[PDB]
C-alpha cells in the first residue's frame, strides 16, 4: 500500500515514513515540532526488540514505518517486521547465506525500501530480494551480481518513477560498479549503468538486452590497459534523488586497486557523484571529488539537495561531505562545482581545490611505487582511508540551513606493494595503520554552513563517530555513539541536551515520526562496521565496546509535551 505519490510525499505525512533519507532526497529532518528542546529531558523508551541468533555485529539501517509498521533490515541479511506500538514481531526474513560471501567491511545492510505491497532489500551475496509485507514470505529474488567475483549489496535500494534502484558493492575485490533498476512487481530487470569507464550500458525490453552506451564514451580513456575490467568503483551506499531535476543522485567507490601507479588516469567514473536519468539509467553529469584516487577516498558519500537564493538568485544546490576531507557544493542541475572547503582540521594530501572543483594535489603525500622493493615508502596522509565522514549520512536543517556532519580525525600510515587481480579476492595493493590525530578525541559533530562555507559549531566525542544524523524542526540533531548512547544536540549551539545508554554502539540513522499524537524516535543499535578491523590503533581505544542487535524505541508522553 505504499505508491510512487505517497513516497513524493515524505517527510509531509506525520505517521509515517516510507523512505531511507526522510524523503527522496535524503534531508533526514523531519518536520514534527511535538518534540523540542525544552521537553526532550521527558523522551524515553518505550520498548525494545532484540534481532536474537546469535548474530551480531554491525546494525546500520534506518527503519522505515507504514500503517503502524516498523521494517528494517540486520546484519548477516535479516529483515524484521515489527509493530511500532508495542514492539511485537510481526514476522523476520532470514536470507540464506553462502560462506563465502565476501563483504569488506563487516555483514552491514542499511535498510528496506517499500513499494506496493512489498518490501525490499539487498542480500550480502548479492540479491534483491521482495518480501511480502504482512508475511514476510520471498516474492521474488533476483541475483545482482556474482558473490564469488566479489559482489555484495550492503545499501538500502531505493524507489524512483516506480522502478527499484540498487547499486553493488565490492571495490576492495576489484568488482565492476554497477547500478540496476528493477520492475518492483516481478523484479524484471529495466536497465544497468556501469560507473566504471569502457562497459556497455543496457537497457532490457521483452527479456533482450539491447545496447544503451558505454559509460564514459570509450575504454582506455582514463584507465591503461584492462585495468578498466577490474575497476571497482562500486556505487555501494546507494543514492538519493531529486524530483526538481529528476535526477538521480548516486556516488562511487574507489577505483581499484588501492596501488595507484597500477593505474595511471583520472580512472573514471570512481570517487565521484553521478546523475542519472531514472527512465534508462544513462549518465547525464558528473564530479569526481578525487581523481586518481590514492587512498581508498571513496565518493559515495550521499549528495543532499538543498536550495537556496544567493544574488536574489535561486540556486539548486546539493551538498556532499566526502571521506577526503572536502564539503563540496555543487549546481545540482548540471553538477558545476559551486564551493569546497575542509570540514576536518588536517588534509595532508591536497592544498586545495581549483577553480572546478579539483584537487590541488601534494604529491609526496601519495605512497609512492615498490619498484625494485617489496613495499614502497611508507606516508603519513591525513584523513585516513575511513574518511573524514564514511557511510553515515549527515542531515540538513531547513531551519538553520546547516548541514549536521558526523566527521572524524584521524590519519595513517600507508604504503603500497604489488598486486595481482584474483577473482574473489582483496585487490588492495596496500598496508596501513589508522592512527588518531589527538589524545582525548576522534569524532567531531559538526554544524557546516554550505553557504558561507564556515563551521557554526562542534561537539568531540572520544570514538569515532559512525551513525547517522536526524534533525527536527523542533531545534534537535539527534546521532548516535560507539560508547552506546543515542544523543541529542541543540541544533543551533551543539549543546548536549539528552542522550540514553542503549548498551552497544549505536550506528543506525534515528528516525521520528507520530502515533496517536505522540511523537516517537527510533534508532538500531549494535557496534561494528569497519572500525573495529581496519581501523588500526583507533580500533584499540574501541576494542571493549561489546556487540549488540537492538531496535530502541522511545516516545514523548502526550501529557509532557507542552
Ligand atoms: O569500495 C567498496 O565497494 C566499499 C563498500 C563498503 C560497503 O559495501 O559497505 C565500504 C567501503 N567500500 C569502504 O571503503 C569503507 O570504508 C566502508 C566502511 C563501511 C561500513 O559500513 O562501516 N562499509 C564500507
Ligand atoms: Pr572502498
Amino acid at each position: 500500500a505504499v505508491s510512487n505519490e505517497e513516497i513524493l510525499q515524505d517527510p509531509k505525512n506525520p505517521q509515517q515514513i516510507v523512505t531511507n533519507g526522510l524523503g527522496v532526497q535524503g534531508q533526514r529532518y523531519s518536520p514534527l515540532d511535538l518534540l523540542n528542546v525544552n521537553n526532550v529531558k521527558e523522551l524515553r523508551p518505550v520498548w525494545a526488540f532484540s534481532f536474537g541468533g546469535q548474530k551480531q555485529r554491525g546494525q546500520q539501517a534506518q527503519p522505515l514505518i507504514k500503517d503502524g509498521v516498523m521494517y528494517l533490515t540486520g546484519s548477516y541479511s535479516r529483515v524484521f517486521a515489527v509493530d511500532a506500538r508495542t514492539g511485537k514481531k510481526l514476522w523476520q526474513y532470514d536470507a540464506r547465506l553462502p560462506d563465502d560471501i565476501r563483504p569488506c567491511c563487516d555483514v552491514i545492510n542499511r535498510g528496506v525500501a517499500l513499494y506496493g505491497n512489498l518490501v525490499f532489500f539487498g542480500t550480502l551475496d548479492a540479491k534483491l530480494v521482495a518480501l511480502n509485507k504482512d508475511t514476510g514470505k520471498v516474492v521474488w529474488s533476483k541475483k545482482v551480481a556474482d558473490h564469488k567475483e566479489g559482489y555484495s549489496i550492503s545499501a538500502a535500494p531505493m524507489i524512483v518513477n516506480g522502478k527499484l534502484i540498487t547499486g553493488v558493492a565490492g571495490g576492495e575485490f576489484g568488482v565492476v560498479g554497477k547500478i540496476q533498476a528493477y520492475n518492483p512487481e516481478n523484479g524484471e530487470l529495466l536497465w544497468m549503468r556501469p560507473t566504471v569507464e569502457g562497459h556497455m550500458g543496457y537497457v532490457y525490453k521483452d527479456g533482450k538486452a539491447i545496447e544503451n552506451g558505454i559509460s564514459g564514451g570509450e575504454a582506455g580513456k582514463t584507465w591503461p590497459g584492462d585495468l578498466w575490467k577490474t575497476g571497482g568503483a562500486a556505487p555501494w551506499l546507494g543514492g538519493y534523488y531529486d524530483p526538481e531535476t529528476n535526477l538521480i543522485l548516486f556516488g562511487t567507490g574507489n577505483p581499484a586497486p588501492w596501488n595507484s601507479h597500477l593505474r595511471p588516469g583520472d580512472n573514471l567514473y570512481s570517487s565521484s557523484r553521478l546523475a542519472l536519468n531514472p527512465d534508462d539509467g544513462t549518465i547525464k553529469w558528473h564530479f569526481q571529488s578525487t581523481p586518481h584516487d590514492g587512498w581508498d577516498f571513496d565518493g559515495v558519500n550521499e549528495l543532499i539537495s538543498f536550495n537556496y537564493k544567493d544574488g536574489g538568485k535561486e540556486v539548486k544546490a546539493a551538498a556532499t561531505a566526502d571521506r577526503n576531507g572536502f564539503f563540496y557544493v555543487l549546481d545540482r542541475t548540471n553538477g558545476k562545482f559551486i564551493r569546497g572547503f575542509p570540514f576536518v582540521d588536517k588534509i595532508t594530501w591536497a592544498t586545495g581545490l581549483d577553480k572546478d572543483g579539483r584537487p590541488i594535489y601534494n604529491d609526496a603525500s601519495r605512497p609512492g611505487a615498490p619498484g625494485s622493493e617489496a613495499k614502497g615508502s611508507s606516508v603519513f596522509v591525513a584523513p585516513a582511508f575511513l574518511g573524514a565522514k564514511n557511510w553515515m549520512p549527515m542531515a540538513y536543517n531547513k531551519d538553520t540551513g546547516l548541514f549536521y556532519v558526523p566527521s572524524n580525525e584521524w590519519g595513517m600510515d600507508i604504503w603500497n606493494e604489488g598486486i595481482a587481480y584474483k577473482k574473489g579476492a582483496a585487490f588492495l595493493g596496500a598496508g596501513f595503520t589508522i592512527k588518531p590525530l589527538n589524545e582525548d578525541y576522534i569524532g567531531v559533530l559538526r554544524a557546516i554552513d554550505p553557504v558561507s562555507g564556515k563551521e557554526v559549531w562542534r561537539h568531540k566525542n572520544y570514538a569515532p563517530l559512525w551513525g547517522g544524523v536526524l534533525t527536527t524542526k523542533g531545534n534537535l540533531v539527534f546521532t548516535g555513539t560507539p560508547e552506546g548512547f543515542l544523543q541529542a544536540f541543540n541544533a543551533k549551539t551543539g549543546d548536549k541536551v539528552w542522550e540514553f545508554q542503549t548498551g552497544s554502539g549505536v550506528l543506525g540513522s534515528p528516525v521520528t515520526w507520530e502515533m496517536d499524537g505522540e511523537q516517537y524516535v527510533s534508532v538500531v543499535s549494535g557496534w561494528g562496521g569497519a572500525v573495529p578491523l581496519w581501523g588500526g590503533e583507533v580500533a584499540k581505544r574501541v576494542k571493549d565496546f561489546n556487540q549488540g542487535g537492538m531496535l530502541w524505541t522511545f516516545k514523548l508522553p502526550k501529557q509532557l509535551q507542552q
